[PDB]
């Protein structure tokens, strides 16, 4: 799509971990620690760049992982990724990169949206951490 290679690798890694997690759905929180654990990924230094712990972050996400019913992306997660499309839009960004699910995913209410906010994640900092 208009993703960015980075970041279509790091979906299908999140679909490996929901597989992996036995979870019907690939859910914002599984992408959020596929891009976490991406070597070279752009999500962590952002994170440490916008003053947020990023390896407390995987702990935290993990645990919400850990609590998901056990037994195919979620709608949560088409959402979110509705919503990347749209910011890099206004960004002007000719690709959505993985740097913008993080700013979605923080206005996208729910669990990963809470464990951001509650990491002192805000629209602020990460969209200045964005642009920088």
């Amino acid at each position: 799509d208009r993703l960015t290679n980075k970041f279509q690798l790091a979906l299908a890694d999140a679909q490996s971990l929901a597989l992996g997690h036995d979870n019907q759905f690939i859910e914002p929180l599984h992408l959020m620690s596929a891009l976490l654990n991406q070597e070279g990924g752009s999500v962590s230094p952002l994170l440490t760049s916008a003053g947020i712990n990023a390896g407390q972050l995987r702990t935290d996400i993990n645990q919400a992982l850990n609590r998901l019913p056990q037994v195919q992306p979620s709608q949560d997660l088409v959402r979110v990724l509705n919503l990347c499309d749209k910011l890099a839009q206004k960004r002007g960004d000719n690709f959505i990169s993985s740097e913008l699910f993080v700013l979605a995913a923080l206005e996208s209410r729910g669990t990963l949206a809470d464990i951001l906010k509650a990491a002192g994640a805000t629209t602020a900092n990460i969209t200045q951490a964005i642009e920088q």
